């Protein structure tokens, strides 16, 4: 599957910027952030058509392997077969996700990690760049 | 200790660009590329003053945990404190390392890996950006 990065040491307030190519026939893509694959403060899942949703962003946490309560957004600034960029940061209370087209939303920080050490990508998205603050 | 990235799927001819800030008091830094931590097609180690060398790039391979034969460059386009970007690519014959100041050198491809899946950074270099093209 997609790129996996560890040992990231992203601190509160630091921005993690990811640019990638959405596949022409994309169904969805994922960015996961947290401590490890079983402990995610953010699962970020734009669904073009996948997992029972169309053109919807679904976010969740994972704690000791258990998905939390889902959150769905009402905006979908992504298109199959294009370049897309997202930027993420956090504090003890919320993650902030910066989308294309100036849209931004918050997702609650339910793990309270001191630092985000793990990121992974998956689905129909080819990472072109990852920038750290 | 720095970022570790896996599942990179870097293919021959593709460029991996890594940009970081060299510490103001830097002794050395490392970029490791290969299959996993024990199997490196390139250990890239600019030594300001470390491991017995001054202002020298040392490169090596690692196969099943064992270091190969060292290769030393004469060029040293790095300065303590300064941002630096290094770009790496490979073919079946050699890795090519593109340095600051327009310099490039080749290092033999000793492991014949189909793809480079692993990168890690270490020492006195704070990673700012990793790009794939
Ligand atoms: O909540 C987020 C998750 O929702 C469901 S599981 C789920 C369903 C209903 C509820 Cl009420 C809950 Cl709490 C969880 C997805 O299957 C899962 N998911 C996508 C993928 C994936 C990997 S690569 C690709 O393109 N999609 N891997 N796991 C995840 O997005
Ligand atoms: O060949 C490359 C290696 O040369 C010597 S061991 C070595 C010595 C003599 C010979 Cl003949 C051989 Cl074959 C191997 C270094 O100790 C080692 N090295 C650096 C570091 C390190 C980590 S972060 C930082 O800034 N430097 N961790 N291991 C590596 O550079």
């Amino acid at each position: 599957c997609g790129l996996v990065a560890s040992n990231l040491n992203l601190k509160p307030g630091e921005c993690l910027r990811v640019r990638g190519e959405v596949a022409p026939d994309a169904k969805s893509f994922v960015l996961n952030l947290g401590k490890d694959s079983n402990n995610l403060c953010l699962h970020f899942n734009p669904r073009f058509n996948a997992h029972g949703d169309a053109n919807t962003i679904v976010c969740n946490s994972k704690d000791g392997g258990a998905w939390g309560t889902e959150q769905r957004e009402a905006v979908f600034p992504f298109q199959p077969g294009s370049v897309a960029e997202v930027c993420i940061t956090f504090d003890q209370a919320n993650l902030t996700v910066k989308l294309p087209d100036g849209y931004e939303f918050k997702f609650p920080n339910r793990l309270n990690l001191e630092a985000i050490n793990y990121m992974a990508a998956d689905g129909d998205f080819k990472i072109k760049c990852v920038a750290f603050d």
